[PDB]
């Protein structure tokens, strides 16, 4: 009834599919966009399912954008990297339509406005920015997302529980500190914020204080866990930054990101801003599944792996 309408683009996609799953489970009317070359079939009959109303089409389609954007109230873009300034055409039917209540770009990652990367990420970061800054501009009512890293995406990636290896590799010393957060409940509180006043125009930040970990203690924690010690093999920083510098693109990026998160702790080098808002507070009916609950859950049925495109 009340419930706001959302439109979700790049529902399909990684970190999308919970936005969209969290968006019905919590009775808000779901509209999927799609492209019409969908080899998301599968998922997308699930979304059906669920009582989501899929909408086939192209981010080209600027009268079907508009069309559509006048049936929503909350837009939220969970978009690849390869179309980031696509945005623009999203960006474009929403100020036509004008009737927009929330807009979240394709952010979900490090907080942008406030770190500094490697070449090859801080061009990306830059991107980010300058959607941020159309935004603004235009005066659109927005939230930005600084979702950390995707738990389950780099559980697979540093443990590679899906593979009896005896060492394991750390980047960097292995000491710099960040935060990672469940995928389910990343896209669930990225809902919830998405209508809550209180994240109107402002950036949100998740980092509960049971998610906050370095690459060493994660292995620790792991191997108690499991019962099975690791040899550690460390991959120097000044290897990883000259990297950055040989390899082509995309390669080069994932390896940015990888200093910028390991090795520079991008995701817990800077504090609270006056504005910022720190969603595990917002709630107190909901909790950000923890890294000892993600652990058990890597045990009794681990998520399958997956890598981001660049
Ligand atoms: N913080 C972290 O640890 C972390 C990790 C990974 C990603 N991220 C971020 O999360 C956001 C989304 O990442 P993601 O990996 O979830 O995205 P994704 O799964 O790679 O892609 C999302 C969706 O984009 C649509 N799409 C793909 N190619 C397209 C094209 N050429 N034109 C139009 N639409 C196209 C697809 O949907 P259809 O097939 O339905 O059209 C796809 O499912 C990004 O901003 C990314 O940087 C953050």
């Amino acid at each position: 009834g009340m419930k706001s309408k959302i439109l979700i683009f790049g529902g399909t996609g990684y970190i999308g599919n919970h936005m969209v799953k969290g968006s019905l489970k919590l009775g808000h009317p779901t509209y999927v966009f799609t492209r019409p070359n969908s080899s998301k079939t599968t998922l997308l009959d699930e979304f059906q399912s669920l009582g989501a109303i899929i909408v086939k089409g192209e981010l080209d389609e600027h009268e079907k954008l508009v069309e559509l954007m006048k049936k929503v109230d909350v837009v939220i873009s969970a978009l690849a990297v390869p179309q980031y300034l696509d945005q623009f055409k999203i960006l474009e039917a929403i100020k036509v339509a004008g009737n927009i209540k929330r807009f979240l770009p394709s952010d979900f990652g490090v907080e942008e406005d406030r770190i500094n990367a490697l070449p090859p990420f801080e061009a990306l970061i830059e991107r980010k920015r300058m959607i941020r800054r159309a935004i603004e501009e235009a005066n659109i009512p927005y939230t930005y997302v600084s979702a950390n890293c995707f738990a389950s995406y780099f559980i697979n990636y540093l443990l590679r529980p899906y593979d009896p290896k005896d060492e394991i590799t750390v980047y960097g010393t292995g000491e710099a500190k960040f935060a990672m957060n469940y995928e389910q409940d990343i896209g669930l509180y990225t809902i919830k914020v998405a209508t809550d006043p209180r994240a109107l125009n402002r950036v949100v930040i998740y980092r509960p204080s049971t998610n906050i970990i370095t690459q060493l203690e994660l292995i620790s924690r792991w191997e108690k866990k499991i019962g099975k010690k690791f040899k550690k093999i460390h991959v120097p920083e000044e290897e990883i930054v000259a990297l950055t510098k040989e390899l082509p693109e995309p390669e080069n990026i994932p390896i940015a990101i990888l200093h910028c998160l390991f090795i520079d702790g991008a995701t817990m080098s800077y504090d609270f801003k006056e504005n910022d808002v720190e969603a595990s507070t917002l709630y107190p009916e909901l909790k950000f599944t923890t890294i000892d609950e993600l652990l058990d859950i890597f045990v009794h049925d681990p998520p399958p792996p997956a890598s981001a495109a660049f």
